[PDB]
């Protein structure tokens, strides 16, 4: 059973804090049916994994649902380097969160590993593609251009 305190707090400190908040509520009934429906996967996208848990919860599905949906419209909203960037940022993402659910939870290394990877491709986008990144997900672009995703990294 996965604990909000297995991820160390200067990693959730780099989450926005929607993402921080959905976690942190989740009761130990909401991870038995989140690790589930992950283990009965792999599913075909996003949309019909949230399909597959909102049968075993509406509650929990409707949560996901409202999360993903707010992320998916700010997606829309980027021109294609942006996009590229946001959708190879969630890829990396949702492979931080496969560990927690299989076996193995990624080292304090492994985190920062992902977040050097992240940043490293923030960085690689013009100033145009940031500008665009950061008008969506305001949060994020500060987590990076303040050097507080660089400082947890390591560098
Ligand atoms: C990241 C916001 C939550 C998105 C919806 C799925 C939540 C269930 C995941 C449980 C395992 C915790 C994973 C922590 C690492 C990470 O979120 O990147
Ligand atoms: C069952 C938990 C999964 C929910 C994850 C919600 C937070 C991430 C949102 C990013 C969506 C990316 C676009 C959809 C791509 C796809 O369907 O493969």
């Amino acid at each position: 059973m996965f604990k909000y305190e297995d991820i160390p707090a200067d990693y959730r400190d780099l989450m926005p804090p929607e993402a921080r908040d959905f976690l942190q509520n989740l009761s130990d009934g909401d991870k038995t049916v989140l690790k589930e429906v992950f283990k009965a996967g792999p599913y075909k996208n996003t949309e019909e994994s949230i399909a597959a848990l909102k049968k075993k919860s509406p509650e929990l599905g409707a949560k996901v649902e409202k999360l993903h949906a707010m992320v998916k419209s700010k997606i829309a909203a980027l021109g294609p380097e942006a996009k590229g960037f946001a959708e190879k940022s969630i890829e990396i993402a949702r492979g931080i969160k496969a560990r927690y659910y299989t076996g193995n939870e990624p080292t304090k290394d492994d985190l920062k590993a992902s977040v050097k990877e992240v940043l490293k491709l923030y960085k690689a986008m013009s100033d145009a593609g940031k500008a665009d990144f950061g008008k969506q997900f305001p949060f994020l672009a500060k987590v990076f251009e303040s050097g507080k995703a660089a400082k947890f990294a390591g560098e």
